[PDB]
């Protein structure tokens, strides 16, 4: 059942929890938040970077596939993807990834650097 309020609400939590570091319990609000706006690119692209963390790469790269798939012009989707391959030094594969997001907006840095950062 939709409840968008009270996913932006589970979101913040979970953003909250993020930044102390405690991902087992941010997850647990990431989760919840997903639930509640399955349809929110953003979700994913949040919950992406705390799965990320926690070395759950194959759980990651999915929400990021969820992020591009609900909204090919949330550029965050391709950033996380590119992130999340750079933290299982896959880099060419990162590389391609940082190239996607370039290609939906050249103007982006956070892409431009993670390029930079795949030169091996």
């Amino acid at each position: 059942y939709i409840n968008p309020e009270l996913a932006q609400e589970e979101k913040n939590k979970g953003n909250e929890y993020f930044k102390k570091g405690d991902y087992p319990t941010a997850m647990r609000h990431y989760n919840e938040a997903v639930k509640r706006d399955p349809e929110n690119a953003i979700l994913y692209s949040n919950r992406a970077a705390c799965l990320t963390k926690l070395m759950e790469f194959q759980r990651a790269l999915d929400d990021c596939d969820t992020c591009i798939r609900l909204d090919s012009k949330f550029i965050k989707g391709y950033i996380r993807k590119a992130a999340c391959l750079v933290a299982m030094r896959e880099w060419s594969k990162a590389q391609r990834a940082y190239e996607d997001a370039l290609q939906v907006d050249p103007s982006n840095e956070e892409a431009r650097e993670g390029v930079r950062n795949c030169l091996r």
